């Protein structure tokens, strides 16, 4: 029992066309256009590598899909397609044929990477806000064209410090809104899940993002990440019942009226609430600001309607230096 606060009927009112991704008919490329110029990295079912090109000889990036199937990368290619141009949106450029074995080749255009194990540990107070916001104005984009990422994370945030850059990827999980959809709730990575996909809400929305946003942001203002050190999907639920508090989950839970499988409450128990003020110590003083707690506390709410909107978070007064400097120029 649940619908989309915001850009509910995007799909229901755009062409057959844009969502079907299975009616999709790839226009490959060729394969001789790119060439691997030294591996850079994984991205959850798939190597990436640093490449060059066609005729231009500019740097690009080549992501070789672990062959899933057909309908994944139909889905992933749509998606990216819909979402070329938006703000801070990863940029598809060709999708070749496969080389060597067993799938095709998503090229994309150069990010310059950086790693959010040594970045985000010195990023300062304005950075985040900065980034946090630039990250927002990319999924505020993708769900006002009615898509979901489903797999906000450190690691599909790309940031270049230095170019003060920012990019959202990896749209495999990625998928198409439509009101009143049971989706599959094996998505995104366990310390980013919303609580929806541990209780089992599979109708679930673009809000499913803001959650895993909200788990980003508090690993960075408190320097602890992840912040929801689950062990499995079902310890995730408690690690967070154990922050939130399991009144809050009593709530929701009827408000859905979902039930709680056995094993799964007694696992979870019952605790208070945890102020997030008793989270503050020394290393993250300089970024925990009444602000950033009013703003993350708004993002972690179980009832995922509860929860901001992209939208409406890009207007919380945490960003407000951030916005009066796009307004100036
Ligand atoms: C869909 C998708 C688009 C991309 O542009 C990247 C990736 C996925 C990705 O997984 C990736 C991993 C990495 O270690 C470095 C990158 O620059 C990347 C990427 O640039």
């Amino acid at each position: 029992m649940s619908k989309a606060r915001v850009y509910a009927d995007v799909n229901v009112l755009r062409p057959k066309e844009y969502w079907d991704y299975e009616a999709l008919t790839v226009q490959w490329g060729e394969q001789d256009d790119y060439e691997v110029v030294r591996k850079v990295g994984r991205g959850k079912y798939s190597e990436v590598f640093e490449g060059i090109n066609v005729n231009n000889n500019e740097k690009c990036i080549i992501k070789i899909l672990k062959p899933v199937k057909k309908k994944k990368i139909k889905r992933e290619i749509k998606i990216l397609q819909n979402l070329c141009g938006g703000p801070n949106i990863v940029k598809l450029l060709d999708i070749v044929r496969d080389q060597h074995s067993k799938t095709p080749s998503l090229i994309f255009e150069y990010v310059n990477n950086t790693d959010f194990k040594v970045l985000y540990p010195t990023l300062t107070d304005y950075d985040i806000r900065y980034y946090i916001y630039e990250l927002l104005k990319a999924l505020d984009y993708c769900h006002s064209q009615g898509i979901m990422h489903r797999d906000v994370k450190p690691h599909n945030v790309m940031i270049d410090h230095e170019l003060r850059k920012l990019r959202l990827i990896d749209w495999g999980l990625a998928e198409f809104y439509h009101p009143g959809k049971e989706y599959n709730v094996r998505v995104a990575s366990r310390y980013f899940k919303g609580p929806e996909l541990l209780v089992d809400l599979q109708d679930y929305d673009y809000s499913l993002d803001m959650w895993s946003l909200g788990c980003m942001f508090a690993g960075m203002i408190f320097r602890k990440e992840p912040f929801f050190y689950g062990h499995d999907n079902h310890d995730q639920l408690v690690k967070i019942a154990k922050v939130l508090g399991t009144d809050g989950l009593n709530v929701y839970l009827n408000k859905y009226r979902i039930e709680l499988d056995p094993q799964l409450e007694a696992l979870v128990g019952r605790h208070s609430r945890k102020p997030w003020l008793k989270f503050m110590n020394a290393d993250n003083q300089h970024l925990v600001s009444p602000e950033a707690i009013d703003f993350l506390d708004k993002l972690l709410r179980y009832d995922h309607q509860e929860r901001l909107t992209a939208l409406e978070a890009m207007t919380h007064p945490y960003f407000q230096q951030v916005r009066a400097a796009e307004n100036s120029r």
